[PDB]
């Protein structure tokens, strides 16, 4: 499979050992524990009461202060009534069921929390929410939440989070939004498809405190019919490794305000159009001379149908991970094989 999946699918049956998953994260979110150590929590109901969630529902388990490993008793299409804020030390684990979130309602939000694993969920059709009260968490209580974008997954001031093996498509705004000082995150093994604006890492050209953001994007399937922002980064550092890209609509990888982008072992298949062959897109350059300072590297990438990556900065060996984070990246010709199981586990 790949270095992540090999760790919990090689000599383990996940159904009888679900928390082994938490030992297998790589990249900057490798310290993510999720609800490891906590109790298992089973979702038995599809209901949602935003201000007073009841036992058995997704929002009740997701808002508890204690560590919980959330699983689902049956296939479920869940339509939330308000943004779901997920507390820290939580895993939402869709293995063993067909779980679909969104469906015209708002989706998943994390704000000022750590140690969250989101795994093997389908999220699609997320929509703009309405201003209103919400139980942010058991400990925080009910608070007004402004109207939010229809993003599938939103992280604000989050550290140590792992988004893995989800199937993410067709939302009104973004699929993954990472902002405001978030860092220590791995986004891996996901399938992103049928969606224009995929992934935003750093939200404004104003917020330079995102300079400390570190994010790993690995073993994802981007497409078909994914438009752009895969990722779009600002200010911080993103390692984009062993992902597989179908033809994009505008560009594949881009950014503004001097992000560091380390592209390694990706496979890029360009659309037919001449003006869409370039994988990269720099936004907001002050001058070619200035934009030439940004360190955007392409290492052992593979290019199909005329795709190309415009590099900037000098060549160097990837040296960004400690021993708890490091993992092997293969040549881009291997990316289709390494991503064959992207998306939910079955």
């Amino acid at each position: 499979d790949n270095p992540i999946d090999s760790c919990w699918r090689g000599d383990s049956n996940w159904d009888q050992n679900r928390m082994k998953l938490a030992d297998c994260a790589v990249g900057f979110g490798s310290s993510t524990m999720g609800g490891k150590g906590g109790d298992f929590y089973t979702v038995t109901s599809t209901d949602d009461n935003p201000v007073n969630p009841t036992p058995g529902t997704l929002r009740y388990g997701a808002t508890r202060e204690k560590a919980l490993w959330i699983i689902f008793s049956q296939n479920m299409n869940i339509k939330l009534k308000m943004p779901l804020y997920v507390a820290g030390h939580k895993t939402i684990d869709g293995r063993g069921a067909d779980v679909h979130l969104g469906n015209g309602g708002p989706c998943l939000f994390m704000r000022k929390v750590s140690h969250v694993i989101l795994h093997s969920l389908h999220i699609h059709g997320c929509n703009t929410s309405v201003l209103g009260d919400v139980l942010v968490s058991e400990s925080i209580g009910v608070e007004p939440v402004h109207a939010q974008d229809g993003d599938a997954i939103t992280m604000r001031n989050v550290t140590n989070a792992w988004i893995d093996h989800n199937s993410l498509s067709d939302c009104s705004d973004g699929l993954i939004d990472v902002t405001l000082g978030s860092t220590g995150i791995t986004i891996s093994n996901n399938h992103f498809f049928n969606h224009h604006k995929v992934m935003l890492l750093g939200h404004d050209d104003t917020y330079d405190d995102d300079k400390s953001m570190k994010v790993t994007v690995a073993f994802n399937q981007f497409g078909p019919n994914a438009g752009q922002r895969m990722p779009r980064a600002r200010y911080g550092l993103v390692h984009v490794a062993n992902n597989n890209y179908d033809p994009w609509n505008i560009y594949a990888i881009g950014g503004s305000s001097n992000p560091t982008i380390l592209s390694e072992g990706n496979s890029f298949t360009a659309p037919s159009e001449s003006y869409k062959k370039e994988v990269t897109k720099r936004i907001g350059c002050e001058s070619p001379s200035a934009c030439a300072n940004w360190v955007w590297r392409s290492t052992r990438d593979a290019f199909i149908n005329g795709a190309y990556f415009v590099s900037s900065g000098k060549t160097e060996e990837t040296n960004i991970y400690n021993s708890n984070e490091a993992f092997k990246v293969e040549n881009g010709n291997a990316a289709p094989q390494l991503t064959k199981n992207a998306g939910v586990v079955t």
